[PDB]
């Protein structure tokens, strides 16, 4: 279920190259093959949705790579690193995380992730 959201609705689409779904405490509910985000980074991200102050000054880390905050509101937090980047979105019970590489259109990745979030939110999650 969470694994199929990640494997099918996120990675399987082609819009993100790697993806994870985290709880509001930052611990991973499911993750794409060989992609791993630390409970430490996850929590920080989780906090960002509440208070972006910290991430706005230093950005945020996810699976080794460091990112720069492009967007930060109470629902979405997006980072970028050259042609790459990460789209993260917050639902009622989790936070979706999707990274895309050079080959992907940033807004293509944002559409997929935000589309998954709307779905989950309408399912009570």
């Amino acid at each position: 279920s969470w694994q199929t959201y990640v494997d099918t609705n996120l990675v399987g689409t082609g819009a993100v190259t790697q993806a994870a779904i985290i709880g509001h405490d930052g611990n991973t509910w499911a993750t794409s093959a060989g992609f791993a985000v630390s409970p430490a980074n996850g929590a920080a991200l989780a906090n960002a949705f509440k208070d972006a102050t910290a991430i706005r000054s230093n950005g945020f880390e996810l699976a080794g790579t460091r990112y720069v905050t492009i967007r930060a509101d109470d629902r979405s937090v997006y980072g970028k690193k050259g042609s790459a980047g990460v789209i993260t979105v917050k639902t009622s019970k989790a936070i979706l995380i999707g990274v895309y590489n050079e080959k992907i259109q940033p807004g293509t990745a944002a559409n997929v992730v935000e589309k998954l979030a709307d779905y989950l939110i309408g399912q009570g999650f």
